């Protein structure tokens, strides 16, 4: 799942590891922001009930 | 179908030796190489298949 590439390393490996590696990705996305949480609906209404 | 010539031999015999052996080769060559292994009639892709 994890290397680190160096330059004492072979030609043709690379390019399965490169490969294998983004195209296992798919799909999932940088999809920065979830949701925020001050969530009123409404507006108090700052008001009196009386009889 | 074998002998070695020496110095001891008559005259009359070595040319019905000689004679009778290269003109009993004919057609057969030197013809030195077969084939070789290395055989891939194409290159690997080195690619993905995905949906």
């Amino acid at each position: 799942d994890f290397y680190e590439m160096t330059s004492r390393t072979p030609i043709r490996a690379r390019e399965a590891h490169i490969q294998m590696k983004a195209a296992a990705l798919r799909g999932a996305n940088n999809n920065l922001f979830g949701l925020d949480g001050n969530v009123g609906t409404t507006v108090e209404n700052t008001e009196r009930h009386t009889t």
